[PDB]
């Protein structure tokens, strides 16, 4: 949660990742 359309959010949902 709270990230871009990438891989990271291991949670039971659409993965997402965000950074600088």
């Amino acid at each position: 949660g709270t990230i871009d359309p990438q891989n990271s959010e291991e949670h039971p949902v659409l993965s997402r990742r965000l950074e600088n």
